[PDB]
């Protein structure tokens, strides 16, 4: 059974307000993308909008504005280097794909832009389907409660795989994700349910995606701010890949991978 | 499902017994003390001979000397502390649980030392009885094979289990460990093959105690050295917590106790 593709998280968010112009924030994320390779990522993701707790929409323009210098600068200081875009809509996904970026990851897994699918569908890369218990990707983080959190979900990625196909996405190129934190619900007992019951998304068929990553479930009795969620994170990532995830978004590279390496050894039959 | 216990590792061998100071200070053990206590140890454990790589064999003597003022000066400054002392000798042991120690953790499995089960039954002490392909807690870390290394520990400490109970101490007092690292084999695949089927071992009737604690198996393949391999230990630790590990022994308490947490919200059911 086969290591995880470690994904390391790349936000493009301009918000220094300095002096420096764009260049500064192109520069910053080469450096952070040239680190995250460094710590073994295997996939390099740009995103240019946050969907974290308080975040707001952008436009597609400013979105592009963001990403595509980043774009452009990776792929020709590091060539080698897998991409991966973090979007939602289908102007930002097409450009990125001409770009030479290889994933899209889909927060509203194809429900908020139409014309999503069809753009990956004409193109060679994998589509993330990501369960949220919202259609708008920004919509706030309530404590939605759940009669049966991994039946809802599980019946959610069904649906979307099947309405991926249907606008011309092979099963070979989907990819799906149970959603984390505030996208299933500000109670974190539900977060814990799909870590617990992940295998059971293998009978969908398609390779799972998880993003832990210091996210709000993972506070704990203590209530850690982010900065202090990083042992809660490789805990959470090495049983999701004990439970059968193929990819791991996160921001800490190094960390995750070596812990994640130690799940997948515990899978392995002599 | 009850929160695992945190056993935090407190090793008073001397930096260099034979080059440099014959004993640790005994307030800066203490200072460790508060600090482990600090970060959430449920138990702090008192070792005076270490049995990790290339370590040496001490008397029962100079195990004392290390020990006794360390005990004291804790159960002095810190009298709410649990005691655990790592010893595999019964006149360590008798002083120890005079001292007021109250569990006695011997990685010999009360082989090396034939008095100590009954100076143990002779308390109210609790007892961690540990796997290891020799007696000798300082043999070296051969590459020891096994066609079932699960069957072979099980029936290990069954007898073992059997062999303190005919000495009079009650199976509610017996706490059973796989072993880990070297005292296995000195081939990582057979430590993650006891932590992948660690639920196999509550069929035994007793709590279960792990100590991944930066050991030799989580290497990995970049061979990494203790320094480096944190990551590992959380998850292995969280993943034993998964499995059904009652007890967790770090000295990296902080950390593991809260990847530990994550393991143990996992296991919680709806
Ligand atoms: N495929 C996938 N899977 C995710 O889990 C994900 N998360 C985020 C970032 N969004 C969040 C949402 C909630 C929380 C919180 O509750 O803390 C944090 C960050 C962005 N892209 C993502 N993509
Ligand atoms: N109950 C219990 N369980 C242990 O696992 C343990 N380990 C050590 C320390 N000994 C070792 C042995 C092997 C290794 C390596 O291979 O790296 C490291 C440290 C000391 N007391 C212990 N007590």
């Amino acid at each position: 059974m086969a290591k995880v593709k470690i994904v390391g998280i790349l936000n493009v968010t301009p918000n220094s307000f300095h002096d420096g112009g764009r260049f500064v924030e192109t520069d910053k994320a080469v450096v952070r993308a040239r680190e995250l390779l460094s710590q073994g990522a295997d996939i390099i993701e740009i995103g240019g909008e946050s969907t974290g707790p308080g975040s707001n929409t952008i436009t597609a323009d400013e979105e592009l504005a963001r990403i595509v210098p980043v774009i452009r600068a990776i792929r020709s200081s590091l060539p080698d280097a897998n991409i991966a875009v973090d979007t939602y809509k289908a102007e930002v996904a097409r450009k990125a794909l001409e770009l030479g970026a290889t994933m899209i990851n889909d927060v509203s897994a194809g429900r908020a832009d139409p014309k999503l699918f069809g753009v990956v569908a004409r193109s060679n890369a994998q589509i993330v389907l990501m369960y949220s218990k919202d259609t708008d990707p920004h919509t706030s983080f309530d404590e939605r409660q759940y009669v049966d959190v991994v039946r809802t979900v599980y019946d959610f990625l069904a649906e979307r795989k099947k309405a991926a196909m249907s606008a011309g996405i092979p099963a070979d190129r989907i990819i799906l994700d149970t959603g984390l934190g505030g996208f299933v619900s500000s109670d974190p007992q539900y977060s814990f349910q799909l870590l617990a019951h992940l295998s059971d998304f293998q009978d969908l068929g398609c390779k799972l995606f998880l993003s832990p990553s210091r996210k709000s479930f993972l506070a704990g009795n203590e209530l850690l701010k982010t900065a202090d969620r990083l042992p809660g994170t490789i805990a959470a990532s090495a049983i999701a890949v004990l439970h059968g995830a193929d990819y791991i978004r996160t921001h800490d590279v190094l960390e995750v991978r070596r812990g994640c390496e130690i799940a997948t050894a515990i899978n392995q039959p002599p």
